[PDB]
């Protein structure tokens, strides 16, 4: 039953804070994302490439949570490492290095 959808955008502009890019592997049509970072207000939503699906998101450094949004449902990728709520839920955990500091360009 596919009605109608939407979609979103966001800046990337460039500092000390580098980017966070994570893929996504399923084959889904919407596929979004969600996590600490954005305090779980809205899903945004995952640029969709040739091969996969993948966000380019703006964290600082260190470490952040996030979790996979497909077809309204809530799925894990097997590649990335994979965490357990409070509520028996599993989730998803991203770590950032910072990369500016060390790289010059």
């Amino acid at each position: 039953g596919a009605m109608g959808i939407r979609n979103s955008d966001s800046v990337k502009p460039t500092q000390q804070a580098r980017p966070t890019v994570i893929r996504w592997s399923e084959g889904g049509k919407e596929v979004f994302i969600s996590g600490s970072f954005n305090n779980w207000s809205t899903k945004i939503p995952l640029i969709k490439s040739h091969n996969d699906f993948v966000a380019i998101l703006d964290l600082p450094e260190g470490e952040h949570q996030y979790k996979f949004f497909v077809d309204g449902q809530w799925v894990h990728d097997p590649s990335e490492p994979v965490v357990t709520s409070q509520l028996g839920t599993i989730n998803n955990l991203i770590h950032v290095k910072k990369s500016d500091f060390e790289v010059f360009d």
